């Protein structure tokens, strides 16, 4: 499942966050793009 939540702080920034692997990043993978 699309364990991908994001995460949209008022730092004006919305990073994606995988619960399954704990994985941070600032670019949405290819399931969002």
């Amino acid at each position: 499942v699309s364990e991908w939540t994001e995460r949209k702080t008022a730092d004006g920034k919305t990073y994606y966050y995988n619960n399954r692997t704990l994985e941070s990043t600032w670019e949405k993978p290819q399931e969002l793009k």
